[PDB]
DNA sequence: TTTTTTTT
């Protein structure tokens, strides 16, 4: 009797497994009986207690084959194979649909009877983002919208302001929310060729803080940065593809995806400047921070920086017709359950206290 | 019963597939029935659901191979073998001959009965591009047949002026239509070794928007681009075959492509001058962003981005006899269906609203 | 007869084996008869002579094949594999028990009966330890939960005193108590590239020794490291995810562990004091001095360095309840075993010898 | 019939042999008849004559074999191991009999009847040695005895004196008795991290040459030796471990090893003195200046600056009890095979000789 | 049937092929019919012809197996392992024999029955050789046998005179006798250090012109030479190891082989100059050159840069006795054929030409 | 082994 190479694919393919290592490990674990499987009984990943009991028995004689590393290799490489299937093949559209799929699968779990979260707490972090900027949900959708649309030369947002003002915060919601990657490029312009290469396959990136130089007018510190950028103009512009490695790959050619930038108030060359479709300046405000001392939840359990977050604000405020029509029906239920949970006037309660700065709760 | 590798090479052929994970993804789809398969009912695209049939036998065994990315790989390797006898053997006439036939397929597809195109939004797109300069189909004309003839040193055009006069737009079309690479010069030459090891085996290059130096005078931030051009001399002229890279591969030998090169207008050193045929000099011209701005189709479809576009340009344009002798069977067809399709009043109505910067349409 | 991979896999597993030539070295040697086997009778090594009697038959078997280092490749990979779910997995509580079951095993050998180590000694060690910083054990408390619970900016702590202050030493301790990288700043701005690549997996990191500038005033050697500390706030803050790098590998994308700050006594930017929950102040007192002159066994055995002697400081002081709730039972024992070999007598007249500064036994 | 891979392995290890293509080569001599062998019947390599009788029938066959070089990867594999295993599992008082008994080994042969070495010009040698310090068998014993215990802070030997005073002669030989390397810290800041990469597993380190500041005012050549050594303070203690680099290959943690340091009269900060247990300075003597040039076969032969002398010296001075048990049985031997080649009054005649300044042999 | 393995490395050891390329290509050479074997017949080669016959039927195996370049490898390390074992057993004096017993087998075909060459060219070079200098064969032999002992300090030869002198020619002519390399010093400090990993494994090494700094002193133009090598001391003296290192390799440590110096008039410190055996002065000479002009078959067959043109003026000028002990018979033999081709009225003809500066025939 | 890193 043999192992099934087609068992071990399929669950790579479940749990979307990208690591030799990871999956090596996670099958591995299927070799002890699923019936007394702490794991399992504790309930505690789901991408082990769903899969153990089916895979056992495969799991067992993979466990004595000589060619266990082999095996894995094949079954990621499957995995991998579909991300550059579908690289190609969907929509942009459909991609968001499939990643909203995705995290509104994730909230499932969390806001289940297993797990966690607090939807109150949540849902707060909601009503102090909704504060960060007027029309914030107008804000967040016509972000998406251009995302999809990717319109060649209308591809970039900048956010300028300064330090201590949210701007990486938003950014970082904006990035899991669509997934992506973020990039530093104040680096040297030897090691900035493999900084570049991760963007391959990703849907959306984000320049973090690039410097400027004679900032320090200001007290900012000079970098490359700026420089730097207006060297890669190309490679924001979006019309024509473009020439990306990592180390050891050959290289792969590809449109390079649209993005956010993010700085404190260094000046931009023209050149630059006319790449940007929009720009956002940020602000301290007291009230905010006065809020948030009193509020600390929301950082400790990290709230207002995750996708979930900005998520949990669309299907609030949006109508139903602006999502795509396979997960409209997903939307009507978690707008019906939120609906249940929260009033509009617990919700306003809760603005009108982060205006006020006091803590979001009372 | 056992994998026909042989089946897998054809599949490789018919579809022109040089990436390994493209081909082995695409491959693996087969395995499920045809039978009911969605791609093939919802007649998604056609690298698919012509083939899903044919190969579903083959695809099944395939499935359950130990084997995978080594059948996958010889499969790559007949494909590229096909491109690099190619290469060798054909006259440039030919391999452009059989480009278009390429592009011709995609457009009976595309207005084709699946016919997700309108050929008024695209033709609408002719005008535009026709406006752009004097005498647009005789410009093209003239690239066509200098890239085809292949004069050494004699091989290069040069686009120049300010920020969105368009330059980039027109090369993009060019180089969809005679299938080349874009190459970015700016960074340092330790890198540039690899970069340039993509031009292998290919038709046609640009170089995109090489920075110069001292036009900082008008705020042209400045750059090595034209340094390491005029370091590569050599591979403008085409007078001698030069050595190209690849990470683990061995260095190949041949005459580098001709192109074009777009600027910003940094000067440009007179040993680098000498070796341009011809220069085009671009400008901004505010009608064609009125037009641009209620006509946002156009971008949004990326319309005027593509050599499609110019391919239907030049059936308007030129004569039938212009055409190499083969295609023009297919021509003559695409000259009835568009003059069934395009009175040629039409065609003015549309080039007289480009003209007076509303939108394309009344 | 065949060779067992799965006996190889599973001692590697046991040894927690990281390293082939290691994990190679080690197996050959039970090929004699563990029945004569020296090292096992002079119980030298735990892992010979636990385990030399259980695989001596395999070992047998593997010293005839011809595939040694691909089975000892595969057995290092299990190893590793485990690695990687645990860091994916486990709760930061989890690896913090773990890691003490690690240090209660090596007590148990080192006080054991076979145990080289005077336990008296090491509990001298505690006596100088605790005198280093008021109420040195609550302070050893608070820093193991702020590293567990691992609270956005409330992330580092800040140790500043004179040279030779002990700063080191107490890095060290616990550095080896939590494992964890040091990590060195003052470099280059392009070099700490890789130098911040050795954070990855790690659970604690330690910045020795960050140079400021303008210290010279006080004869301080002046360096970047200070300037280079701020320029990553983003890093310290620990709020969102940040890209790392090593050499010859892809960047993986986490969490900047949280950590330790050294210095002398620069002056510290305000924006740089911010990010800090505590700092220490150590300042030199020469009867401990003194004492180390009188007590040098202290010294000569690394005593004062090791975490296992701030574990026998958190067993001695602290209350069962405050450890993780699965290892009280073994804290129980070792209390226990304490109790019986040191009344509290015993160990306050240590503590009042080190007071007067006189050497601490007597 | 079938190679033995085993008696392979045996030989590498019974050679210590560590190079795939030296193992070759040596194996492959076994072939042709032992009993006819040339190089046998010349008694002329041990590691050829001991053995090709042993190895003479696996030899033959290993001649036929289609997969030679595996085979010796697998043997070279297996030494490599020990030398693993043994690197962290020995006590430093073990290593060091070891590196006795290969020196012991060597003396075997090259006083042996085979042997070329004339035992009485090496006995020149040692007389040489012991005149150039006072008491020079006892500071040898101190030294080594400091190395093996490795205490902490009192680690570090300092030599000092004139251009042409033996410190490098004597550092170089202790260095060929206990092994070791040597480091140069002249360098500038950024290339010492990689150079003190190469004191990784070593037993010793040797600084060469350390340049101070203002040593101009006494024809020394200024240099950063002494800048960069005394920001090391926390390498020379050895109380903590550190990271050690090495070129491409990643990062190292290990306590660094002690040490010599070697200079001229600069200078020392009074931090760095303070690193050193032990000031040895060196003063220039004419007699031994004229005793070496009438007896310059001591050089020609390189008998001053060779660790058997060394050994040779401990071996007339020392007693017994003083080396450890295991080499003790040997030690008997030869002092006593010393004693019957050399009465005392030789080695008188010898000493008395030299403080004369004439030619040692009379 | 199939091939036998040991007959290709039979070849390749009898040959002493390096090269896996020019292995193969030679032995398939032998798959046609040796009884009518063209090449053999025109007795073009011995590595065929003294072969064909012999290996014939194995060659014919050879071209039908699918596995050849398998074969040639395994070969190949054969020879390399016989060179790995010589080079680290054998004596310098064995080595020279080696040396010299090659280019008298060469010597031996060069003047066969195949008639080649013409000894009296070669005569002509031998005399125009012996006029550059006195004695010049006592300077050889007294050179080789410095450069034989290696004896420590005394090991360099300084090589003095202007541009055109004629010292780089003489020492290339001698290492092809001897075998070594010439390096450069007149280097930035990088650079210096960087070249001198280049003398691993070398029998003797060379200085290539040294321009000493401050050379325009003397007009002659300079760079860091002298105190470069006034510093690099110890390489010169060879009295212990030292580790030497070239562009991204690893050290390794050896004692810096002997070697020479050339140099162009630059001042020189007593320093330095202490460090040589001998002052030797070169010039271009009036009467040779005009000889030159007159004699160029010795430029163009090279002849007077050859080692084999030292060889012979040994062979001329030194008794028997001076030579390694067997193969003094070759000496004898070959002095048998010199002493009877030319009488020495002959060569003190072709001499007094030379010193007539006239074409050395006449 | 190349490559990446070292080297620059
Ligand atoms: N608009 C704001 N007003 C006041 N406090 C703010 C504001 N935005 C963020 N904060 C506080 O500042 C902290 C840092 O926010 P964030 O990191 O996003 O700032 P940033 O200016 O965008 O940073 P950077 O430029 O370094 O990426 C937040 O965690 C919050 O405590
Ligand atoms: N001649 C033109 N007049 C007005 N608008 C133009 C013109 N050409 C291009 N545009 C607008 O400018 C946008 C960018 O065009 P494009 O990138 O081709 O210009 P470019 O001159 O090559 O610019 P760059 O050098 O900055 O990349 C187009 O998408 C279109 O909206
Ligand atoms: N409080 C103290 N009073 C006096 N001596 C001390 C004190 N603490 C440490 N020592 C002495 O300082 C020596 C060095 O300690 P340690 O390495 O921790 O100092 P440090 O100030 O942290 O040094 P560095 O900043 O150089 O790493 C100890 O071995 C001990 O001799
Ligand atoms: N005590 C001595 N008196 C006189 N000459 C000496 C003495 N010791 C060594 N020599 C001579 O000095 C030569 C060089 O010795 P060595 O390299 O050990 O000296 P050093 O002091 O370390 O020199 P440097 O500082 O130049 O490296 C020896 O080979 C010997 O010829
Ligand atoms: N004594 C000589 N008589 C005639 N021609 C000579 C003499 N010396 C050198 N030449 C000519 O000059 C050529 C160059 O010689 P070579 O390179 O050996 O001289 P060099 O002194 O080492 O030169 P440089 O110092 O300029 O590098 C010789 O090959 C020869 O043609």
């Amino acid at each position: 009797k043999q192992v099934s190479w087609k068992l071990v694919t399929e669950y790579a393919m479940e749990t979307k497994c990208d690591d030799v290592l990871l999956l090596l490990g996670m099958y591995l674990e299927f070799q002890y009986s699923f019936e007394m499987c702490l794991k399992c009984i504790k309930k505690e990943q789901p991408s082990h207690y769903k899969y153990h009991e089916k895979h056992y028995a495969n799991a067992a004689i993979f466990a004595d084959s000589k060619n266990q590393k082999t095996i894995c290799q094949q079954a990621v490489d499957t995995v991998l194979a579909k991300k550059r299937v579908d690289s190609l093949q969907l929509t942009r559209e459909q991609m968001l649909t499939n990643r909203f799929n995705d995290l509104l699968d994730r909230m499932d779990i969390m806001f289940g009877s297993t797990g966690s979260a607090d939807i109150e707490e949540w849902m707060a972090g909601v009503a102090w983002l909704h504060c960060l900027l007027p029309k914030m949900d107008s804000v967040v959708y016509d972000f998406l919208k251009c995302m999809v649309y990717n319109i060649p030369k209308k591809r970039y947002w900048l956010f300028k302001g300064p330090i201590d003002s949210g701007k990486t915060t938003l950014a970082a919601a904006l990035l899991e929310l669509c997934g992506g990657k973020a990039l530093n490029v104040n680096l040297p312009l030897d090691r900035l060729n493999f900084e570049l290469g991760v963007a391959i396959d990703q849907f959306l990136v984000v320049f973090e803080d690039v410097k400027g130089t004679g900032g320090e007018s200001r007290d900012l510190p000079s970098g490359q940065g700026i420089n730097n950028l207006d060297n890669l103009r190309d490679y924001l512009d979006g019309s024509v593809k473009v020439n990306l490695e990592k180390k050891h790959l050959n290289k792969r050619t590809q449109i390079f995806p649209p993005g956010i930038v993010t700085m404190n108030e260094y000046s931009v060359p023209k050149t630059l400047q006319a790449r940007f479709v929009k720009q956002i300046d940020f602000r301290p405000k007291d009230y905010l921070k006065h809020c948030l001392e009193r509020s600390e939840f929301l950082l400790e359990k990290r709230i207002i920086q995750s996708g979930i977050a900005l998520l949990l604000m669309l299907i609030w405020y949006r109508p139903v017709a602006e999502f795509a029509q396979s997960i409209q029906s997903r939307i009507v239920e978690w707008k019906e359950r939120l609906d249940k949970e929260f009033s509009l006037s617990v919700y306003q309660k809760m603005k009108f206290n982060v205006a006020m700065g006091i803590g979001v709760l009372d």
